[PDB]
Protein backbone atom coordinates (compact mmCIF):
# COMPACT_ATOMS: atom_id res chain seq x y z
CA UNK A 1 0.00 0.00 0.00
CA UNK A 2 0.91 3.74 -0.55
CA UNK A 3 2.87 5.10 2.44
CA UNK A 4 3.82 8.30 4.18
CA UNK A 5 5.63 9.53 6.62
CA UNK A 6 4.47 12.34 8.21
CA UNK A 7 7.37 14.64 10.42
CA UNK A 8 5.85 17.52 12.19
CA UNK A 9 6.40 18.99 15.76
CA UNK A 10 2.71 20.24 16.17
CA UNK A 11 1.00 17.43 17.59
CA UNK A 12 -2.04 18.44 16.93
CA UNK A 13 -1.36 19.39 13.06
CA UNK A 14 0.80 16.02 12.91
CA UNK A 15 -2.03 14.06 14.17
CA UNK A 16 -4.72 15.90 11.85
CA UNK A 17 -2.94 15.17 8.41
CA UNK A 18 -2.30 11.69 9.49
CA UNK A 19 -5.51 11.13 10.17
CA UNK A 20 -6.74 12.67 7.30
CA UNK A 21 -4.47 10.40 5.16
CA UNK A 22 -5.49 7.22 6.87
CA UNK A 23 -8.95 8.24 5.97
CA UNK A 24 -7.97 8.38 2.65
CA UNK A 25 -6.47 4.60 3.02
CA UNK A 26 -2.95 5.72 2.93
CA UNK A 27 -0.66 3.91 5.45
CA UNK A 28 1.24 6.33 7.52
CA UNK A 29 3.73 6.81 9.99
CA UNK A 30 4.37 9.89 11.72
CA UNK A 31 7.36 11.37 13.69
CA UNK A 32 7.10 14.64 16.08
CA UNK A 33 10.74 15.72 16.04
CA UNK A 34 13.61 15.30 13.54
CA UNK A 35 15.45 12.98 14.96
CA UNK A 36 12.72 9.96 14.68
CA UNK A 37 12.09 11.59 11.31
CA UNK A 38 15.26 11.60 10.10
CA UNK A 39 15.91 8.18 10.64
CA UNK A 40 12.72 7.23 9.60
CA UNK A 41 13.29 9.05 6.11
CA UNK A 42 16.40 7.51 5.91
CA UNK A 43 16.04 3.71 6.67
CA UNK A 44 11.99 2.65 6.02
CA UNK A 45 10.73 2.97 2.51
CA UNK A 46 8.26 5.84 2.11
CA UNK A 47 5.74 6.77 -1.35
CA UNK A 48 5.81 10.37 -0.21
CA UNK A 49 7.62 12.02 2.79
CA UNK A 50 5.85 15.18 4.37
CA UNK A 51 8.06 17.27 6.48
CA UNK A 52 7.92 20.69 8.01
CA UNK A 53 10.87 23.22 7.20
CA UNK A 54 11.19 23.64 10.82
CA UNK A 55 11.82 20.87 13.01
CA UNK A 56 13.76 19.81 16.45
CA UNK A 57 16.96 18.24 15.88
CA UNK A 58 17.16 18.19 12.26
CA UNK A 59 15.32 20.73 10.10
CA UNK A 60 13.31 19.86 7.27
CA UNK A 61 16.10 20.52 4.58
CA UNK A 62 18.75 18.67 6.88
CA UNK A 63 16.35 15.31 6.01
CA UNK A 64 15.75 15.93 2.80
CA UNK A 65 19.05 16.78 2.18
CA UNK A 66 20.88 13.76 4.21
CA UNK A 67 17.57 11.64 2.39
CA UNK A 68 19.19 12.80 -1.10
CA UNK A 69 23.01 12.28 0.20
CA UNK A 70 21.83 8.67 0.83
CA UNK A 71 20.39 7.59 -2.16
CA UNK A 72 16.48 7.73 -0.97
CA UNK A 73 14.69 9.75 -3.70
CA UNK A 74 11.43 9.54 -2.14
CA UNK A 75 9.32 12.74 -3.63
CA UNK A 76 9.15 15.67 -0.40
CA UNK A 77 5.84 17.64 0.21
CA UNK A 78 7.20 20.57 2.85
CA UNK A 79 5.02 22.29 4.70
CA UNK A 80 6.78 25.91 5.14
CA UNK A 81 5.60 29.65 5.66
CA UNK A 82 7.00 30.76 2.55
CA UNK A 83 6.41 30.11 -1.23
CA UNK A 84 9.59 28.79 -2.76
CA UNK A 85 10.18 32.00 -4.53
CA UNK A 86 9.82 34.16 -1.34
CA UNK A 87 12.62 32.06 0.18
CA UNK A 88 14.97 31.75 -3.07
CA UNK A 89 14.95 35.24 -2.83
CA UNK A 90 16.20 35.10 0.80
CA UNK A 91 18.96 32.93 -0.55
CA UNK A 92 17.51 29.99 0.78
CA UNK A 93 17.09 26.65 -2.19
CA UNK A 94 15.76 23.28 -0.66
CA UNK A 95 15.23 21.56 -3.71
CA UNK A 96 12.22 19.87 -2.07
CA UNK A 97 9.78 18.52 -4.81
CA UNK A 98 6.77 20.86 -4.09
CA UNK A 99 5.95 23.08 -0.87
CA UNK A 100 2.99 23.85 0.81
CA UNK A 101 2.66 27.44 2.60
CA UNK A 102 0.82 27.71 5.61
CA UNK A 103 -2.05 28.40 5.59
CA UNK A 104 -3.58 25.23 3.31
CA UNK A 105 -6.30 23.64 3.49
CA UNK A 106 -6.13 19.49 3.82
CA UNK A 107 -7.82 18.82 0.55
CA UNK A 108 -4.58 21.17 -0.61
CA UNK A 109 -1.96 19.00 0.43
CA UNK A 110 -4.25 16.09 -0.07
CA UNK A 111 -4.09 16.66 -3.74
CA UNK A 112 -0.40 17.84 -4.37
CA UNK A 113 0.58 14.44 -2.06
CA UNK A 114 -1.62 12.42 -4.99
CA UNK A 115 0.27 14.40 -7.55
CA UNK A 116 3.65 13.86 -6.15
CA UNK A 117 2.76 10.09 -6.00
CA UNK A 118 1.40 10.06 -10.07
CA UNK A 119 4.04 12.15 -11.20
CA UNK A 120 7.15 9.56 -9.60
CA UNK A 121 5.38 6.12 -10.08
CA UNK A 122 7.84 4.02 -12.49
CA UNK A 123 6.46 2.20 -15.11
CA UNK A 124 2.65 1.73 -14.51
CA UNK A 125 0.16 -0.55 -16.16
CA UNK A 126 -2.80 2.20 -15.26
CA UNK A 127 -1.45 4.92 -16.03
CA UNK A 128 -0.63 6.45 -19.49
CA UNK A 129 2.44 9.25 -20.51
CA UNK A 130 2.48 11.66 -23.63
CA UNK A 131 5.29 14.24 -22.76
CA UNK A 132 4.41 15.78 -19.22
CA UNK A 133 0.29 14.69 -19.21
CA UNK A 134 -0.55 11.82 -17.32
CA UNK A 135 -3.79 10.06 -17.58
CA UNK A 136 -4.47 7.26 -15.00
CA UNK A 137 -6.60 4.89 -17.26
CA UNK A 138 -8.01 3.28 -13.54
CA UNK A 139 -10.05 6.11 -12.75
CA UNK A 140 -10.31 7.38 -16.15
CA UNK A 141 -8.45 10.60 -15.04
CA UNK A 142 -5.97 13.19 -16.85
CA UNK A 143 -3.27 15.57 -15.74
CA UNK A 144 -0.78 17.98 -16.14
CA UNK A 145 1.42 20.33 -14.09
CA UNK A 146 -0.20 18.50 -11.31
CA UNK A 147 -3.27 19.83 -11.94
CA UNK A 148 -6.25 17.56 -12.60
CA UNK A 149 -7.85 18.44 -16.00
CA UNK A 150 -11.37 18.87 -15.68
CA UNK A 151 -12.70 16.58 -19.31
CA UNK A 152 -15.89 15.45 -19.78
CA UNK A 153 -16.48 11.43 -19.88
CA UNK A 154 -16.07 12.21 -23.78
CA UNK A 155 -13.03 14.24 -23.63
CA UNK A 156 -11.34 11.85 -21.71
CA UNK A 157 -12.13 8.88 -24.04
CA UNK A 158 -10.98 10.88 -26.79
CA UNK A 159 -8.20 11.90 -25.02
CA UNK A 160 -7.16 8.36 -23.89
CA UNK A 161 -7.34 6.70 -27.25
CA UNK A 162 -4.66 9.42 -28.93
CA UNK A 163 -1.88 9.03 -26.05
CA UNK A 164 -2.31 5.06 -25.92
CA UNK A 165 -1.72 6.06 -29.92
CA UNK A 166 0.78 8.94 -29.32
CA UNK A 167 3.06 10.29 -32.52
CA UNK A 168 0.38 8.27 -34.71
CA UNK A 169 -2.09 10.30 -36.69
CA UNK A 170 -5.60 8.75 -35.76
CA UNK A 171 -8.54 9.47 -38.25
CA UNK A 172 -12.21 10.13 -37.59
CA UNK A 173 -12.70 6.97 -38.67
CA UNK A 174 -10.46 5.06 -37.10
CA UNK A 175 -12.15 7.05 -33.65
CA UNK A 176 -15.80 6.48 -35.11
CA UNK A 177 -14.90 2.65 -35.19
CA UNK A 178 -13.49 2.81 -31.40
CA UNK A 179 -15.51 5.09 -29.35
CA UNK A 180 -19.30 4.07 -28.60
CA UNK A 181 -23.57 14.13 -35.81
CA UNK A 182 -19.80 12.35 -34.56
CA UNK A 183 -18.63 14.12 -37.53
CA UNK A 184 -19.77 17.13 -36.54
CA UNK A 185 -19.18 17.36 -32.62
CA UNK A 186 -15.91 15.59 -32.73
CA UNK A 187 -13.92 18.95 -33.66
CA UNK A 188 -15.80 20.22 -30.87
CA UNK A 189 -14.41 17.71 -28.80
CA UNK A 190 -10.87 18.24 -30.09
CA UNK A 191 -11.09 21.59 -29.89
CA UNK A 192 -12.04 21.75 -26.32
CA UNK A 193 -9.34 19.28 -25.30
CA UNK A 194 -6.71 21.26 -26.82
CA UNK A 195 -7.96 24.28 -24.69
CA UNK A 196 -7.87 21.97 -21.57
CA UNK A 197 -4.59 20.25 -22.05
CA UNK A 198 -2.14 22.25 -24.20
CA UNK A 199 -3.52 26.09 -22.50
CA UNK A 200 -0.51 27.65 -20.50
CA UNK A 201 1.74 25.04 -21.96
CA UNK A 202 4.74 25.59 -24.32
CA UNK A 203 4.99 22.05 -25.48
CA UNK A 204 1.63 21.34 -27.16
CA UNK A 205 0.32 17.89 -27.08
CA UNK A 206 -2.80 18.15 -29.40
CA UNK A 207 -2.43 18.63 -32.51
CA UNK A 208 -4.77 18.26 -35.86
CA UNK A 209 -3.52 16.92 -38.98
CA UNK A 210 -6.11 19.32 -41.34
CA UNK A 211 -8.66 17.13 -42.96
CA UNK A 212 -7.04 14.00 -41.67
CA UNK A 213 -7.26 13.57 -38.35
CA UNK A 214 -5.88 14.02 -34.86
CA UNK A 215 -2.64 13.64 -32.57
CA UNK A 216 -1.38 13.50 -29.35
CA UNK A 217 2.62 14.39 -29.46
CA UNK A 218 5.27 14.50 -27.76
CA UNK A 219 8.08 14.09 -30.16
Amino acid sequence: NVRVLVVEDERDLADLITEALKKEMFTVDVCYDGEEGMYMALNEPFDVVILDIMLPVHDGWEILKSMRESGVNTPVLMLTALSDVEYRVKGLNMGADDYLPKPFDLRELIARVRALIRRKSESKSTKLVCGDLILDTATKKAYRGSKEIDLTKKEYQILEYLVMNKNRVVTKEELQEHLWVFSDVLRSHIKNLRKKVDKGFKKKIIHTVRGIGYVARDE
